[PDB]
């Protein structure tokens, strides 16, 4: 068979030239072949699939030559490991990275169909819980777009995170079933399935160790195309789904699904240690994967030049066994010596950290560890010990400081702390924003930082402009890009030369302007979807998060009792009018978080319907917060809520998305809150409460949430109203754990900051009434927003970290 | 929005001519944006892909236009519901129905690869056991092929019958996962899926009866296209797949499984009834969601036009449940009353029998049917009293045949005998060889037809000539065409002409020369992928088929046997060389099945290890026997063994298949076996053996095995040679079990139709010996096979039970 004949098989001339002709040729193909519908029998969601398989096309092209060009230049690779990516909707980000919405748009405006129709019926891809998983989202999109070999590798949750509805004021969980009609985006490689060992038993051999008598599950991995700005770059994320091996009768083929559960759901916990073993298969699952993937690229063009063409960075401890297991298969089965394999281990991985949240910290029992990975726990030990006497080395006779850095903690139930795995085995190790990471060395890791200074750094998190701005918010970016250019949309910093329109009176209008048509929209948008009817002249006050104790969405709520309160005083006193809308979802589990909704509804229950407030106060529960609904309120926001309790919050990302869009922030000194102040200017920001410092005064001394009851009339009214039934009529004490809560057994101190917090929104207020200068500072903090750009961010991880260096340097098109 | 402008929405000028230009640009098309591959890293596999999405293409646009011209037309439609669809491969069938595969040819050959090895890449649809599943398959092709608007309906399985292993000598079985790699035939629609209820109960309101407190199973359709031959008709194949509906959280999600394994697996059945209630659910499951599309079809361009419209076919009892079902819509939901919905019910369905033996026949347990199916319980207890109202009036005082009749079965474990269901609901019951239909009037349902005579009918078997003559047996084929045109292809009656050339000594020449390169290439795919070493220039003496007792496979056995002993006895003695094939699956639970296939095995390795016997004998068990092996073995077959007990094939097809490639048959008279003599005349057949009425004699006097032993030496030493541990050294008493059967219990008396057998068998040696009247008389057989194509079965249901005209019109091109 000639050979050279094969040479006809090629992307070269394929999809066509951009233009409007041949992208209606092609929607019309799949609609007919793909789908196999016709327009007799088409319905919107059959136009929606055409349309994503059509620009799906060109996005294949690109998606070849690329990782073509990876194969021929063999740069270093970057392997980004997560359990969570939240991606919400990919068609319309594909569209602007590719500059084809508009090509698209004239083509099924000449075919009889609205494109921002089809759009909104494209279901998010909620593969997160919130923040981690987002951010791991808008760092694919910066690495795509800065050049880098990178892959992101994670799990194809057959359910991601649950769909919200409130019923009677309460939280529903509805399972996300996102994968109904499909998904146009990935692709199966069922040809590239790779075996996961768990459990069975460690023998040993004159030449080793070795693990047998393991059950084994199949991974099989399902490709995504990430697609960078206008540079002809798409890199690829990589998810795996468990599969049973093929080898009565039929409960034998049933009982099959047991091992396919490892991949059927996201545990929904934001920021909370659940300690089940499907959780634990999980997370070796997808390490363990990955991993022989890895090599087997590494392999394909010894291993002490592993660090110099792979990275691998860990996304929390989620994926923090992929240090014993680079281990394991380095000794076991490469038969390497055990310090060589330890260096490479090392200079491979790298560590990022986002909590101090005691809870949140993963802590494995050892007696799941041995009966699921029994060789990684010996690993694990082995790691350990040389560990200990690394710091018995340094530090003589402090035998406290070897326990309180064990690996392994003692108790009766003996644990396996993963975050000291984590530091033990990474070169790097890095907060996500300087108050953070300065806390990770001053506190928690105090004891490693001292061992290994050199370790220690901070990455502050930051959000991609282009879903962020570009994407979900046209009108200011237009706007701003009439007097700067283009240019910032792939770097940010130049939102800098707007400083020089702070005082040009069309800038001042044109940025008010935008920001009532995004009010008007979402108005729009709310009455449509959800029935109801707030005032597009109020102040739109928001806090879209998860909802949490630390996030403190309750300290909120006494502010809005407060704001009702005082009107029903004085009624014919004039406030400035505001809509307070928060939403955000509850871990099914979570008591408390689940008390905290229900509280928010009920005061809007009372509140919307008291005649004499009338328009000038209306509380909103946003239903089902996710990717999609952040993109429609935030643009509309004028007031950003970001009133954590110092030092609980360790970065924030939400907070950036606000600043960037127009709203204002009011919000205590924490996390990325410091740093955005910093760089818009004190006077430009609503900040109050304590500090990191005054918490822990408090705390040395005592919290005592009577005083602050005792000497606060208005706060003391709020607590008998709550007490007292006035929220819930028929059910008189349905708030007693509340109160009691706030009373007695706060740990985020929501009283110490209260006084604080009214008096800064009084500000709030009486800025608002002079939209001129509210304008003008609102201009003040999208020009300095500028390094939150994730580009900023994942260019310092490949700097500091990874060794790559960044590049725009655009790739040629298919042809 | 101007509506004309979705007039460009058209498949009017798309997937091109076909010829090998546009091909290869498609070919190209599909493995870089369907499949994500390239020339560098694409296997195989990837291209058998690429190549069966360009043919899809091009299938797919006639299908839009088919299901169009019935939309337009509303021709009556029908409705075949079966539980098996037996497929096997798809992409040769699709090219040669659509007369694609020389254009296909050269545009792979121009590429560099080649077609036949991409072509045995592909999976076997094995959504069936056998003869019922695999004749579900040939109808559908015929229905096509004669322009009837039909839609095969059924489930989705996502494991078929099951892949078959030999491991010792022992059957093994592997769960077959068909959709591992992918399906890209069907075509999902989730946009059409219908909720299925289980279980709940019944409460009688005012108006009528309510079915309340039901669960919830989803029923997702997924269509895959079916090409007639050259006429540009393609129907629909409609299968369901089980979903679970969106309303601990993750054990709640975990659960959803549970409902989803109503369509995970084929019971591996073949003739034999297990009342198992997963079993009982997917019979319910494919009914239900089966009659509310046929019911939307229908109100979508009062009922008692229904039957006018609307055929539906019950293969079997399976689905069975749709009489009942049937009568609930239309009396419980839509209201009509009773009398008229019966009338309805019986006009519409027609049910077809295909066996005799009393434990393949479904009687489920009324326990299980009242908490699975409450209201059928009811409507089936009603339609059995005015049933036996009826009957009672015909004969009045004849008690037993009133309980002889009844749906109803008493005994401790009431049961509801579904036999007696259907025939009481359908206008039609037929059997299906003119043996089987008499048999069923004389006797099993003799009190039914005497009833009502009109209801009883016969439609002999067939099969589809297009698979199993022109894609398995090109060789063949073509050098018939070349004598009489390509006519008959469509029309098989025409293979009559060929009787001209029975004495051409071109034609003889020609015939036994393509039975020999059939032969060669048999024996190549043997050494290949089996390694052994057949020798080609013996008789090749086969019978495939799936294991059961009333086949006979041992009565083969014993004749193997009875060929070994005689070359030892006389080892220098000429004997016409023979390769004796015998395949197979056979149930799990099924003990002596499994016992006759390691006792086939235990000779061969014997027989196959004797030097003395050299090349003269060799028994070979060819595993996993399946349709894409039936199409390789049947054309290189000299010997088609159809040896059941006289009375227990209801039909056969296989036996066709064989007569059909140039084999000739030895048989009994049994099932189709009869008419196929009768078509090629006695003296042109092998025939040997009891007849039914011979077999009614020996019953009646009873069956003594000890008689033959006694009075037959050969057979005496046999029993001791399997007595001894002969066939086992190791454990000599393996086969007691067998032995045991054949002396004392063996329902299908094999000692009494051996001495014929044996005798018969000499005779087909005999022939054999004279290479020139051998194929004079395979000559008159394929002449007189053309009675035995499904295009004349299909004709008949057509004309006889449904009532609409076939038709040969082609369609016009998608262009
Ligand atoms: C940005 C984002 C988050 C993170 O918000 P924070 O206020 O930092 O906690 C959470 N959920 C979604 C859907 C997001 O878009
Ligand atoms: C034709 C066919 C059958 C039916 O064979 P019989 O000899 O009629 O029982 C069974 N299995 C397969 C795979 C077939 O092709
Ligand atoms: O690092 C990304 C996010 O991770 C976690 O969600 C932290 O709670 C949050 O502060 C941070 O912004
Ligand atoms: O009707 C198709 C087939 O159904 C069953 O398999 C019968 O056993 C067989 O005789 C018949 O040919």
């Amino acid at each position: 068979s000639d050979q050279e004949k094969r040479k006809q098989i090629s992307v070269r001339g394929l999809a066509g030239v951009e233009n409007v002709t041949e992208l209606k040729k092609n929607f019309n193909r799949h609609l007919h072949f793909t789908l196999v519908k016709d327009r007799n029998v088409a319905t919107p969601r059959d136009y929606y699939f055409a349309l994503a398989h059509t620009v799906r096309d060109h996005l294949v092209g690109r998606w070849i030559r690329t990782q073509q060009h990876y194969y021929e230049k063999d740069p270093k690779r970057i392997y980004y490991l997560s359990l969570e990516f939240y991606m919400g909707r990919t068609l319309q980000n594909t569209m602007v990275n590719l500059a084809l919405e508009n090509a698209c748009d004239e083509a099924t405006y000449q075919l009889g169909l609205d494109m921002e129709e089809l759009e909104e019926i494209e279901e998010d891809a909620g593969l997160g819980n919130g923040g981690l998983g987002r951010l791991a989202a808008c760092f694919l999109d910066s690495m795509a777009t800065l050049g880098l070999a990178a892959y992101g590798y994670g799990i194809r949750y057959e359910f991601g995170i649950f769909n919200q509805k409130i019923c009677g004021g309460w939280q529903m969980e509805e399972a996300d079933d996102w994968l109904r009609y499909g998904n146009p985006w990935e692709k199966a490689r069922p040809e590239f399935t790779l075996p996961v060992h768990f459990y069975g038993r460690v023998e040993h051999t004159s030449q080793g160790a070795k693990w047998v008598d393991t059950q084994v599950v199949l991974a099989m991995p399902y490709d995504t195309p990430v697609p960078g700005y206008r540079n002809n770059v798409v890199n690829t994320m990589r998810l795996w789904s468990a599969k049973a091996p093929n080898d009565g009768y039929i409960q034998a083929v049933l009982d099959r699904n047991l091992a396919e559960n490892i991949s059927r759901v996201l545990y929904p916990n934001d920021n909370f240690f659940e300690g089940k073993e499907l959780r634990l298969k999980q997370e070796y699952f997808v390490v363990a994967a990955t991993l022989q993937d890895i090599i087997r690229r590494f392999k394909s063009s010894n291993f002490d030049a592993f660090p110099d063409k792979v990275a691998i960075q860990l996304n929390d401890t989620h994926p923090s066994l992929a240090i014993p297991e680079l281990m394991r298969v380095l000794v076991d089965l490469e038969r390497l010596d055990w310090d060589k394999a330890w260096e490479v281990t090392v200079k491979t991985c790298a560590y990022t950290n986002h909590t101090v949240l005691p809870e949140a910290l993963e802590r494995w029992p050892v007696h799941l560890l041995e009966t699921l990975l029994p060789r990684h726990l010996q690993i694990i030990y082995e790691i350990n010990q040389r560990f200990l006497n690394r710091v018995a080395a340094a530090f003589p006779g402090d035998v406290d400081r070897l326990r309180r850095m064990s690996l392994v903690e003692e108790g009766a139930v003996k644990r396996i702390n993963m975050a000291h795995l984590c530091i033990a085995g990474s070169h790097a190790v890095n907060g996500v924003a300087r108050i953070h990471s300065e806390i990770l060395k001053k506190t928690i890791f105090k004891d490693f930082y001292e061992l290994e200074p050199h370790k220690f750094q901070n990455k502050t998190n930051g959000i991609t402009p282009r879903r962020w701005l570009v994407l979900c918010n046209p009108g200011l970016a237009e706007i701003i890009a009439e007097r700067i250019g283009e240019e910032y949309i792939s770097d940010l910093d130049q939102l800098r030369k707007l400083l020089s329109y702070v005082d040009d009176e069309a800038f001042i209008r044109d940025v008010a302007k935008v920001k009532q048509e995004n009010k008007l929209k979402f108005a729009a948008y709310l009455e449509r979807e959800y029935k109801v009817h707030i005032n597009p002249n109020s102040l739109f006050d928001v806090q879209v998060k998860r909802i949490h104790e630390y996030k403190r969405q309750l300290l909120n709520c006494l502010h809005v009792i407060t704001l009702y309160n005082r009107i029903k005083k004085e009624p014919n006193k004039f406030v400035v009018p505001r809509t307070v809308m928060i939403g955000g979802k509850a871990a099914p589990g979570y008591h408390m978080a689940k008390m905290i909704i229900k509280l928010i509804t009920a005061i809007g229950d009372v509140v919307n319907h008291d005649p004499v407030v009338g328009d000038r106060l209306r509380v909103i529960f946003l239903e089902n917060y996710r990717v999609s609904l952040a993109e429609k309120v935030i643009p509309a926001a004028d007031l950003s809520e970001q009133i954590s309790t110092a030092g609980t919050e360790a970065s924030g990302t939400g907070n950036m998305k606000f600043m960037l869009n127009g709203a204002l922030t009011i919000g205590t000194m924490d996390g990325a809150n410091v740093e955005m102040a910093e760089e818009a200017g004190e006077e430009n920001f609503f900040i109050f409460g304590m500090r990191v410092e005054d918490v822990d005064r408090l705390d040395q001394r005592g919290y005592n949430a009577q005083e602050y009851y005792d000497r606060i009339p208005e706060l003391r009214q709020i607590i008998e109203q709550l007490s007292s039934g006035f929220f819930s009529p028929k059910q008189p004490d349905l708030f007693k754990d509340i109160v009691n809560m706030l009373m007695h057994h706060d740990r985020f101190k929501v009283f110490a900051d209260y006084e604080e917090y009214v008096k800064c929104q009084e500000r709030v207020s009486a800025l608002y009434k002079n939209p001129r200068e509210w304008t003008r500072m609102v201009i003040r903090n999208i020009a300095t927003s500028g390094k939150f750009s994730s580009d900023r961010t994942i260019a310092q991880y490949a700097r500091e970290i990874w060794g790559v260096e960044p590049s725009r340097q655009r790739l040629p098109a298919p042809d």
